[PDB]
């Protein structure tokens, strides 16, 4: 019997209203069974119900009509289309239009051994015992692996969840537990309250032995953090941050959080950083748990931002959801942007607003390639949908919202988002709904369509002739018509007021009131565009940075460093002039411009490390250390100062030690010797630990001692610092061991494998082993992480994007084209090919220039 539906999307005429999900998971055999009851209505006569199901064995399906006295049941015939992840249920007579029916499906499955669906997670107690738990991760299309459903985000429905479990386990889900009932064969059935109307991807449930801590918000919401018993003592920071952030968002949006409780659970095995399931947000332990003695300043910032992101989603994603995955940025760009809006207010000590522009420069790297896609773009299958979870949806999405907020003003933008959330509460939206809301408070639709429907971003060229300022825009591309409505901003030598000019055409002109010594566009890097200055423009800004660098903000200095190097890539500025500009960094003190200098200069030597260029590579590395030597020398070996001072310290000390700067290497060797002689008991300053461990792991004894401490650590920062240090070994047998062991998941968890593969891919001696490992183990890696996932995209780019020869380009093209349906069409593959093509052209043009410049410098 042919399958009666030929489309990836489900029919639009059968709609669910409510699901009753009963799940029994047997953690001793990894089998689960369920009964799903879904109340539906049909708007056109049909005898066939199509819905999603993947890897579930259906034992029986029946169609009910009526209740009690008038109940009628009809058996349904079940058909399956595994490639479309669908099942068809066939009734013996047509459904009556507009009348309620209940589909009842009994099925079984096996707990997934991936990080998606209803999956197995494990950990070892500090006493050595292996513990098994089961958790869910459904976004985007994995709810269908746990229960048959209409698994598209616009089919919203309420869910009543019941979990049968052993008495030794605890079950939690989206809503509060209302009753526990003893049932047959020594089990307990927990009943959770009904959810509000929501998408299938947000259903969650966890069966575990977690401990918890709680705190109540001013609005009466019970917030709890859940974690393994040996780590609940690290939950207080996130619990306090979650309460403060939930209160912030309730007040900011003028829309209360609608559920009685909000849980934050730290899962021992988790693929992404975290997930926003309504009422039960989930996290990697590293993204939630803070150890006041061992956690880094960057991890404290990361936890605060991750909790802020997941809580923003309770409104931007859960309450209002995109209609389809083509508009995922409506959830992700907004959640990413709201991390900055909220934490800027709640945790002013972190100064996060200072770091926002760095995410925009991240998105520009990828968005400058021909393989970039517009923010809103069509997707159909699960691998294509997973690809939407990328720097374009998150970082470009947040950056264009920041640009729009600065353009409209914060209060008008806030009014627009409140109207949007109120109007579309418990419903789904598309781009046009957001523009209509923003305009209900001036032009938003035409402008924002240029930023969401075209890939890339413009280069703005400025030409100054006395008072006359000529502006032009063109599409910036590495390696056609494009036009944007660009909300330009500028300051000058005579005015530090941020002046505004909306450029909606290819060119325009403005007249300054009086002549100026310099002009600087894109103030604070709040716009998603780059700027080139004709004539003496770059010499003037180079002179400004060299003589009076504090004449512009720290973020404006970072923007000039980034844009000068981006202009070398397209031939608008010579590499010598960009390197001459970078010389001002000898007197720079602020984290953002220092880090931006590293971001531009470090990749040049990473390319050289994989080429026959030792002489220039050594000279370039020596030039970098000479440039930052005074700042390196001023660093104290302590945890003193602000979060920015701590992050700057840690990065500089690590960089100096990696480059064999003897004053730092000798200090690190002394701390490692003392720490090792104390049997790893010694509390080292967290901010010097990366440098100390990286130096210590360069001997066989130090590497072995460091790895021996890894199994006992309960600190996510300490385990990350150890992983980084072990991956810097130049012993190829130890590097292959790290890959084999993290891939296996026993001594080092598989959730760390993408990071270890990238670190080994960046190791100056081990880099061929990472690309080799990826090729050899491709099928198993895709099975574990999924085609289209950000984890697979990070492994592809991490192992290949620093290649710069035609032989390496053909390895990449040849390997991925050979995969056919199992990866040849991945967007990350096209991105790494275009990146390697750019690296080939850039090194051919600039290598000799850099060699000559270094000999003169
Ligand atoms: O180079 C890298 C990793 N990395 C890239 O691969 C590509 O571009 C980058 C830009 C900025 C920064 Br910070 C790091 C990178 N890390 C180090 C290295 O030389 O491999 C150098 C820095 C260290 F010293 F802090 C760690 C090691
Ligand atoms: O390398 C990374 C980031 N990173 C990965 O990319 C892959 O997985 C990891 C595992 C452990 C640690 Br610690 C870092 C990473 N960061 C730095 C760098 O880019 O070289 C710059 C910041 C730094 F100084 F804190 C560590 C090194
Ligand atoms: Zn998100």
């Amino acid at each position: 019997t042919p399958f009666p539906w030929n489309k990836i999307r489900l029919p639009e005429y059968v709609i669910p209203v409510h699901y009753d999900l009963l799940i029994h998971a047997q953690l001793t055999t990894l089998t689960f069974w369920g009964t799903t009851k879904v109340e539906i209505t049909a708007s056109q006569p049909t005898s066939t119900i199509i819905l999603h199901s993947h890897h579930l064995q259906i034992s029986r399906a029946t169609l009910r009509k009526g209740a009690g006295e008038r109940l009628s049941e009809e058996p349904l015939q079940v058909l399956e289309h595994p490639r479309q992840e669908q099942i068809a249920l066939l009734a013996p007579e047509p459904l009556l239009v507009g009348l309620p029916y209940t589909v009842v499906i009994h099925y079984a499955g096996q707990l997934s051994e991936t990080f998606h669906g209803f999956y197995k997670s494990t950990y070892r107690t500090k006493e050595g015992e292996l513990r098994i738990l089961a958790s869910t991760q459904f976004e985007p299309t994995a709810a269908r692996m746990a229960f048959p459903c209409f698994d598209e985000p616009a089919f919203k429905a309420s869910f009543s969840i019941k979990i049968r479990r052993e008495p030794r386990h605890l079950a939690i889900s989206n809503m509060p537990l209302v009753k526990s009932v003893t049932v047959a064969e020594g089990l307990i059935e927990d009943h959770f309250d009904v959810t509000v109307k929501m998408s299938t991807y947000l259903v969650a449930f966890i069966i575990s032995d977690f401990e918890s801590v709680s705190k109540i918000t001013k609005s009466g919401v019970k917030v709890s953090v859940y974690a393994v018993p040996d780590k609940i003592n690290q939950a207080d920071y996130a619990l306090d941050a979650a309460v403060t952030l939930l209160e912030f968002y309730e007040d900011y949006f003028s829309i209360p959080y609608p559920l009685p409780k909000q849980d934050l659970a730290a899962i021992p095995d988790f693929q992404s950083g975290a997930m926003e399931n309504w009422g039960l947000t989930t996290y990697r332990e590293s993204a939630l748990l803070f150890d006041a003695e061992k956690s880094s300043a960057s991890s404290k910032l990361g936890i605060t931002m991750t909790v802020a992101h997941e809580l923003a989603h309770q409104w931007f994603g859960n309450l209002v959801t995109m209609e389809w995955w083509n508009d995922l940025w409506l959830n992700e760009g907004f959640a990413k942007f709201m991390e900055f809006v909220s934490v800027s207010v709640t945790h002013p000590e972190l100064k996060v607003g200072d770091y926002f522009f760095g995410k925009c420069f991240d998105a520009m790297e990828v968005d400058a390639l021909q393989s970039s896609h517009p923010v809103s773009t069509p997707v159909e299958n699960p691998a294509q949908i997973r690809e939407m979870f990328d720097d374009v949806s998150y970082d470009k999405g947040a950056c264009i919202l920041n640009m729009l907020r600065e353009y409209l003003s914060a209060d008008a933008f806030k009014s627009g988002i409140v109207q949007y959330l109120q109007k579309h509460s418990y419903k789904n939206t598309k781009n046009e709904d957001l523009w209509d809301s923003m305009a209900s408070i001036v032009d938003v639709k035409t402008m924002m369509n240029t930023w969401t429907l075209q890939r890339g971003f413009p280069l703005i060229t400025i030409t100054v002739r006395g008072r006359n300022v000529h502006m032009k825009q063109e599409h910036y591309m590495k390696g056609t018509g494009y036009l944007w409505h660009v909300p330009l901003t500028f300051i000058t030598s005579k005015s530090d007021m941020v002046h505004r000019f909306l450029l909606k055409t290819k060119t325009d002109v403005l007249i300054l009131p009086e002549e100026v010594e310099w002009i600087k566009f894109n103030v604070g890097m709040n716009g998603y565009y780059i700027v080139h200055y004709e004539d003496d423009g770059w010499d003037s800004l180079t002179g400004l940075l060299k003589g009076t660098h504090t004449a512009v903000s720290s973020n404006d200095r970072a923007s000039l460093i980034n844009n000068a190097f981006q202009l070398v890539s397209i031939g608008k500025l010579s590499i010598e002039k960009a390197l001459d500009l970078s010389l001002y960094l000898k007197h720079e003190t602020e984290i953002m411009p220092v880090f931006q200098g590293l971001n531009e200069l470090i990749p040049m030597y990473k390319l050289m490390e994989k080429r026959d260029m030792n002489e220039v590579e050594t000279q370039f590395k020596a030039f970098l250390i000479r440039l930052l030597r005074d700042l390196i020398d001023k660093q104290t070996w302590t945890d003193e100062g602000s979060v920015s001072e701590r992050m700057l310290r840690s990065q500089l000390l690590l960089l100096a030690c990696v480059h064999n700067y003897q004053p730092c290497v000798q200090r690190a060797e002394g701390y490692f010797r003392k720490w090792k002689e104390s049997n790893g008991q010694l509390s080292l300053p967290v901010d010097v630990t990366l440098a100390v461990f990286a130096v210590g792991a360069q001997s066989t004894e130090g590497w072995d001692f460091l790895y021996s401490k890894y199994q006992f650590s309960l600190s996510s920062t300490e385990k990350s610092q150890i992983e980084f240090a072990l991956c810097r070994t130049q012993n190829k047998e130890k590097l292959q061991w790290l890959l084999d062991e993290s891939f296996k998941g026993d001594k080092i968890k598989t959730q760390e494998f993408p990071q270890i593969l990238t670190l080994i891919g960046r190791n100056p001696v081990g880099y061929p082993l990472a690309w080799q490992f990826l090729r050899k183990n491709w099928n198993k890696l895709v099975q574990k992480f999924e085609l289209g996932s950000s984890s697979i995209a990070h492994m592809v780019m991490g192992t290949t994007n620093q290649f710069s020869t035609r032989t390496r380009l053909e390895e990449v093209k040849g390997f991925f084209s050979s995969l056919k349906e199992n990866g040849s069409q991945l967007r990350c593959v096209q991105q790494t090919i275009e990146t390697i093509e750019e690296n080939i052209g850039w090194m051919d043009k600039n290598f000799d220039k850099i060699r000559v410049w270094l000999q003169s410098e």
